[PDB]
């Protein structure tokens, strides 16, 4: 495709924003939230703080004009480089009316997060056409303890900092762990279990990747902040700490939206801590039982979700991905 | 094309179109049937009837299969939901939409239904019901029970003139007691409608429970709202955090853009996470002073006890006055 304009790249030294655009994890697990910003201060980051922070209002950080206040504030700041979540939740949807979309279409900047705040993401994207990033958001990803958060540093950096030759390969993490413990406080170490990517239905796959947290995108469906999804993209969609129902009803969304008659392909994310029901059954058999007799290639428990530790990953770039060797390769530039 | 209404004598076909109510909550389940039993309607109990796959009924095409089989049948004049869930959505791909645009029949559930009496709607132009599921509705014991039975017969067996009074109920409870046993009397709950946002409103009636809209928005079983419609929402049992997200959802679908007035149903069990809000407080923050006629507090939704509504047709709202009336006929 023709160049287009893309955010530059991080720099050691430059300033990071954080924001709150739902949960008041800065309020209410201050410990991680405080060992978060001190592992990238001492990586030589800066963080300026966005004005909810410390705040509290129960399920959210702030009224929705509040909290699109607090995210303008850093889209309109030029010495700002890179805009991050502090956590999701549920209510990032409610900023998108008043987001100044022309702001960041004149400055345009690393644009990070995931899980509710794929609203925010996708919308940027949708409005302005600059990739954004499926990707760390302060607290839980980069509040965790050694060894995971290293290695989510680690890819954070190879993906937005380090100059890289295309197809960039994303190499699958060695370990990884979804236990629900050392939120606040270590108590032991994490499980470095051997990990896979899963070759669910064979086949290779090449479009504009699109996608991130598939709950999320129900709040957004339809309007004018949900990118079309278009013939022969790649679907990218994870779940974290659902149940089976709740996903056979977001996978059957999908197939009644005709989705599947579109995508190329299909990644799946992890799904940390998922309730099977008393099913036994995987997340991608129950999307499999909803895709009935229509073969999609798919890539599955994928490392881009709420398990530790996360692979940071453009949206809206040409991608490859390869399920029968469980390859994925980035083929456009996300930075510059 | 409209159904014929109900008669006594008549058979309701009951189906689990997702949660399998029938083996999980066999008493409330054998109480409801003998309810209406008595009452004087037959029951045909769907194929799914007294199975278990976990959260769910059956495979996505047993389900469908279910179902068809009540579409299908001359004999049944009513198909009415066990109880709802969260998988209803799963079917609609394989629903014998012809088959019911050529003999209608009453359609009539609510919560997880919703993506069912929609998707009817949307693909036939029939009204369906936002009403009693077996279980919950009529498995409730004395006195609630009495009332939602009631309505029930007010909306789909008499003969009614139009237009269609709906009328607030004097009590109402949401206590969550009393599902397979009896163990106290509810308290009785005084009854109001709510004024939110003063003002009157005529159109088309479309809606649901809101939760269950978002897993069918966009798609060919949502009927498009369109300039005037008066929209009918509900959610139960969820929170202040679900619902901020779920009236953003249509907010920035340009929902309010479109709609004359709308019907926000009691929320069950609300859980308002500290902020002592109500629902309609949160519905008023994303609407920013967009003044829409808001008459909130309705009783079709998960309290006790529950009015039954015709979705797809004409509905005159007064929020100022409190009153609800059905213009266009919904049944024959
Ligand atoms: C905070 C809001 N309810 C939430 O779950 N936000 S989130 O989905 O973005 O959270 C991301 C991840 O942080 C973790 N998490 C959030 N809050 C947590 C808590 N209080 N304790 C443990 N883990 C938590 C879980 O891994 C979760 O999937
Ligand atoms: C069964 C499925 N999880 C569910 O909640 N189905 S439903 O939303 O349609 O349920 C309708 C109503 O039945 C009641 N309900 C369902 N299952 C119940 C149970 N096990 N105990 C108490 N009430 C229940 C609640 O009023 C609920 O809002």
């Amino acid at each position: 495709s023709n160049a287009m304009p893309l955010p530059k790249s991080l720099k050691y030294g430059d300033t990071i924003g954080i924001y709150s655009p739902s949960s008041p994890v800065t309020y209410t697990s201050p410990k991680r939230f405080e060992r978060a910003k001190s592992y990238l201060l001492q990586k030589g980051f800066h963080i300026l703080e966005g004005s909810l922070t410390g705040r509290y209002d129960y399920y959210r950080s702030g009224s929705i004009q509040e909290r699109a206040k607090e995210l303008n504030a850093l889209i309109r700041n030029p010495n700002v480089s890179c805009i991050m979540s502090t956590i999701g939740g549920m209510n990032s949807n409610s900023l998108l009316p008043y987001i100044d979309y022309d702001a960041f279409q004149n400055n345009p900047k690393i644009m990070i997060g995931y899980a509710d705040a794929t609203a925010l993401l996708l919308g940027i994207y949708a409005k302005t056409g600059i990739p954004t990033f499926y990707g760390p958001a302060l607290v839980p990803s980069f509040g965790e303890f050694e060894p995971f958060v290293d290695d989510t540093y680690k890819y954070f950096l190879e993906t937005l900092l380090h100059d890289q030759a295309l197809p960039y390969n994303i190499k699958q993490p060695l370990f990884w762990s979804d236990e629900f413990i050392n939120w606040e406080e270590k108590t032991k170490e994490k499980e470095l279990r051997p990990n896979n990517w899963i070759s669910v239905t064979n086949g290779q796959a090449t479009g504009r990747v699109i996608g991130g947290n598939l709950n999320t995108i129900q709040g957004i469906w339809g309007s004018p902040y949900m990118p079309c999804i278009q013939e022969g993209d790649i679907l990218f969609i994870e779940d974290s700490s659902k149940d089976a129902a709740t996903i056979e009803r977001s996978f059957s969304f999908l197939k009644i939206n005709g989705v599947f008659d579109k995508v190329s392909g299909i990644i799946l994310g992890k799904h940390e801590q998922f309730d099977d029901c008393g099913t036994n059954r995987k997340p991608y058999e129950i999307l499999l039982e909803v895709l009935q007799n229509q073969r999609i290639p798919l890539l599955a428990d994928f490392d881009c979700c709420a398990t530790h530790p996360m692979i940071t990953m453009p949206i809206g770039v040409q991608v490859k991905m390869d399920a029968t060797n469980k390859t994925i390769h980035i083929l456009e530039k996300w930075k510059i």
